[PDB]
């Protein structure tokens, strides 16, 4: 798939959790999975790599046929602010499809590192291929 479009969020790190708090918004002119039918089912999921793992893993819901899906759904990393400097927030869309198939339809980053000193709060990013 030719990844296309681009993704809204906002962060925040709340203490008086101890957490990033992700909020996905909404993505906008995801590439169709299914070009025939002009199709995506698309969901987000992130990741603060490099823990790959399962429970290092956060995802929204699924938007059914849309390539402009509309979220506003908080995804939480309970984590201490040091272990945070270490980290790269990467967001990645999916078409969930036929039998359950998962379709990559592109990825963005933010280094935490550099967002830490200002904490800004609104992003867009374009999504890039792999």
């Amino acid at each position: 798939i030719f990844v296309t479009g681009r993704i809204a969020f906002s962060l925040k790190y709340e203490q008086q959790t101890q957490s990033l708090v992700v909020h996905v918004k909404e993505c906008h002119q995801l590439a169709y999975a299914d070009e025939a039918k002009k199709r995506s089912n698309p969901y987000v999921k992130t990741y603060l790599l490099p823990d790959k793992s399962r429970q290092g893993k956060r995802k929204t819901s699924i938007k059914r046929d849309t390539v402009n899906p509309l979220y506003d759904e908080t995804l939480r990393y309970e984590i201490p602010e040091s272990l945070l400097a270490q980290r790269t927030l990467q967001f990645s869309v999916w078409h969930h499809g036929r039998f359950g198939r998962n379709t990559f339809l592109g990825e963005a980053e933010i280094q935490m590192d550099s967002w830490k000193l200002d904490k800004k709060l609104d992003h867009c990013l374009p999504l890039h291929g792999k």
